[PDB]
DNA sequence: CCTGGATGGG
């Protein structure tokens, strides 16, 4: 059976996929397609400029329905290219189960006539420049209006979006309104008291006042950041906030006692006035972000009495001549009983010590600790031992120099305290500078100019450390003691650290791995370890290597002292070998990697024979990489049976033929890739029987030979539910005038 | 609100 909704995709939940098609207008799917199945409909990124009453007439249980980016104005479009979104009028209407709808980034004037089982629509990015009570009277379930975008740089329009006094008042139910880059000078008048999100940022709105906020009281988010700009560091066009403003009266949000979310970033605020806070018992979160209150922050007493407020940004509150501030945080921070998270990055300030941030030290909930982009250049790190409950600090990309004077790699999310001091101006490592700092889990010292010698001095208090990320560094050379003082070390970095000059007249000792107890993760890529080097890794514990971008190729090129480099690593599960420039490989090579071994990669060397018979060697592997090499072939041998394999593969190579049954034996085999290639065709006896057991099936990007009637058609047709993208991403190479096009495409849907 | 540090998403 051809697929349902030519040229689109049917995907899980009801959804057909009709995005980035370059379609005229919307396809009038086949009497034969299970229209009553399409609960959701995505037209992204097309070019349909006209609307019919008939296009989603039949589709009855139809509840989403998104056609953004099909008609942009002229100000969003690349070439300035006008265009005006024709739309019959019942186009909507016809469609009397649709809940949601995207019209953003399209030429409408007005508000198409949309029934009333609509709850959320979007009209961000079009030209509608007046919303009055008749736009969307009767939308009485509609709880989401977002219309941002209607009046501003990339899309104009001469004056302000009228918004009339209770446009909106008809809105019972709605709770959510965006409003933003519309170029208000005020806040509409008397919006629905149902609102819960009201975000009206980004306007020109200087002056604010209780009366704006009129029986507002349900308000839980309230963002009016934006509207009057410090513009020294953007970027696109931006007007600057006129000198004597902002004004907001003091008691301004005194009635929003709901409120749990405040936004005034960039605003142009030189002091806070502490009546703005009074009366929001339940504020959870400030933003207070790219302003000017770098001196405000040493003395204010604002934060007295925000005792739920958990997050608080303060980032970018600069001296505007781009300079350090001098910094205390005054003791009001103290009244944040309940703060979790305090983002200080990028307001500039050069020492941090026990007086920078006292107030914080005893909060017992503060865990997220924003730092990084400050300049600062005499840290303290013992400040932080004694935090009673922090988790992370971002100290990256500062100027510290020292003391005071996945499936290879796991991240330190979950872990329970986090250090990173990445693309700071570290030459040498002291080991005092951790001195306090016992409790760490996960330390992130990468991108510093690091170039001294590891041999076990170096971190010395670290006695929890579990993750050690010193990548992108120029550490010199590596011993049989180095990374030992650390007892319980887990996932250890060194990729991107090469000095093969500086290494005295000798190489690396790896010994260290097999020292090791706790050590699971280990990665040595691109160290370009040509030569000069160990003999065997040997590891009991480890459990994924990376060995990716180094030059395996020469360690096995030179005779057979290399040959069972990677055999130690008795417990082994990954390895990845990509980027080593393996131009061959020998039978007794790949005989000598862990039995254990159930992911290889080997992507991106110069591969073009591979022995498939010698994958009986690996009676564990479950997944094999070889994109991007140079096979011509899938020959020499098939796959062997009894083999565990799932995932092969073979993508971004020159596979112009398979011999058949190649893929018949591999009974667990569930995920193929053959994308990218030389392939002319696709054939069943590749797979023998068992055909429909792939899940995953991957033959785009090939040179398909779509000759009427080809003999791939009645195959893929027959496993479609297995290959992604077939509708449309699935080509022909030839001949001439089908070339690029989908091998369903007008001149061969008559040919099937 | 989320996201970054500029802006666009829901
Ligand atoms: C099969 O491999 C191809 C190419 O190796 C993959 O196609 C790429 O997909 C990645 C994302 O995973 C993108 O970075 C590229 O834009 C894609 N490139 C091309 C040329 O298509 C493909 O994803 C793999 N197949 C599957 C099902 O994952
Ligand atoms: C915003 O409104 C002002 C005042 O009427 C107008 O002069 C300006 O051009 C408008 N901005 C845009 C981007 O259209
Ligand atoms: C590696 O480990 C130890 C240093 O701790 C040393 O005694 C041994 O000789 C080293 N091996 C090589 C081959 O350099």
């Amino acid at each position: 059976t051809l697929p349902p909704f030519l040229p689109c995709e049917l995907q899980p939940h009801g959804l057909v996929n009709c995005n980035w098609l370059f379609l005229k207008s919307v396809p009038h799917f086949s009497a034969a397609a299970p229209r009553d199945n399409v609960t959701s409909l995505s037209l992204l990124s097309n070019r349909i400029h006209h609307l019919h009453d008939s296009d989603f007439a039949q589709l009855s249980n139809l509840q989403k329905l998104n056609l953004k980016w099909n008609c942009p104005p002229a100000g969003l479009s690349p070439m300035h290219f006008p265009c005006h979104m024709t739309i019959e009028p019942n186009t909507f209407l016809a469609v009397p189960t649709l809940e949601e709808l995207n019209l953003s980034y399209n030429g409408i004037t007005t508000v198409p006539a949309l029934p009333s089982s609509l709850v959320s629509l979007i009209l961000s990015r079009t030209n509608i420049l007046q919303l009055d009570p008749t736009s969307l009277t009767g939308l009485h379930a509609l709880r989401f209006l977002y219309m941002d975008g209607n009046c501003y740089y990339k899309n104009p329009c001469g004056r302000a979006l009228e918004v009339a006094p209770g446009a909106l008042l008809g809105l019972g139910n709605l709770t959510h309104l965006s409003l933003k880059y519309n170029n208000l000078t005020t806040v509409p008048r008397s919006l629905p008291p149902s609102l819960e999100y009201l975000l009206l940022s980004y306007n020109h709105i200087v002056t604010l006042a209780p009366e704006d906020l009129a029986n507002l009281t349900a308000l839980r988010v309230l963002d009016v950041g934006g509207n009057c700009r410090r513009c020294d560091h953007a970027r696109n066009p931006c007007v600057e906030c006129p000198h004597k403003f902002p004004q907001l009266h003091s008691d301004t949000f005194s009635h929003l006692s709901r409120l749990e979310g405040l936004v005034l970033k960039d605003s142009s605020l030189y002091q806070l006035n502490p009546r703005w806070f009074r009366g929001l018992g339940n504020l959870t979160v400030l933003d207070l972000s790219e302003n000017f209150l770098y001196d405000c922050i040493t003395k204010t007493k604002a934060f007295q009495g925000l005792a739920q407020l958990r997050r608080l940004n303060l980032s970018f509150n600069y001296h505007k001549k781009v300079s350090f501030a001098h910094l205390t945080l005054a003791p009001s921070f103290g009244s944040l009983l309940s703060l979790q998270e305090l983002d200080m990055h990028g307001i500039f300030f050069r020492s941090l010590s026990q007086k920078t941030l006292q107030p914080l030290a005893r909060l017992p909930m503060l865990q997220r600790l924003y730092l990084q982009m400050n300049f600062i250049n005499q840290a303290q790190l013992g400040i932080f031992k004694d935090f009673p409950g922090l988790r992370y600090i971002d100290l990256s990309d500062n100027r510290i120099s020292g003391a005071v004077e996945e499936d290879f790699m796991p991240s330190c999310k979950n872990l329970s305290f986090t250090l990173d001091l990445s693309r700071n101006n570290l030459v040498t490592v002291q080991p005092e500078m951790f001195a306090q700092l016992s409790r760490l889990q996960c330390l992130r010292l990468s991108h510093n100019s690091i170039s001294q010698a590891v041999n076990g001095s170096q971190f010395v208090p670290l006695t929890s450390l579990q993750v050690l990320d010193l990548s992108h560094n120029k550490l010199d050379l590596y011993h049989g003691r180095s990374f030992t003082e650390l007892p319980r070390l887990e996932a250890l970095d060194l990729s991107y650290n090469s000095q093969p000059f500086s290494m005295r007249g000798v190489g690396h000792n790896l010994s260290f791995v097999a020292q090791l107890p706790t050590l699971r993760y280990l990665s040595l890529a691109h160290n370009g370890i040509h030569s000069r080097v160990s003999q065997q890794l040997c590891s009991t514990s480890l459990w994924a290597l990376d060995f990716s971008g180094n030059s395996l190729s020469q360690m096995w090129a030179e005779g057979d002292l290399y040959l069972r480099f990677f055999q130690g690593l008795r417990s082994l599960i990954r390895l990845d070998l990509s980027q080593n420039r393996l131009h061959t490989l020998l039978p007794c090579t790949l005989g000598n990697l862990p039995k254990s071994l159930q992911l290889l990669r080997l992507r991106n060397n110069y591969l073009a024979f591979f022995n498939w018979s010698s994958l009986t060697l690996l009676p564990n592997l479950e997944t094999l990489d070889l994109a991007g090499n140079q096979l011509k072939a899938l020959s020499n041998g098939s796959l062997p049976s009894g083999t565990q394999l799932q995932r092969l593969d073979v993508s971004r190579n020159s596979i112009i033929f398979v011999v058949p049954g190649f893929f018949a034996l591999a009974t667990r085999l569930r995920e193929l890739n053959l994308s990218a290639n030389a392939l002319r065709t696709v054939e069943p006896s590749w797979f023998g029987f068992l055909a429909g057991s792939l899940e995953v099936l991957d033959v785009s990007a090939n040179p398909l030979h779509c000759a009427c009637g080809a003999a791939f058609v009645d195959f893929l047709l027959q496993v479609q539910a297995a290959v992604p993208g077939l509708p449309s991403r699935v080509k022909c190479g030839s001949p001439g005038q089908l070339q690029g096009r989908s091998i369903f495409a007008q001149d061969l849907r008559l040919c099937l």
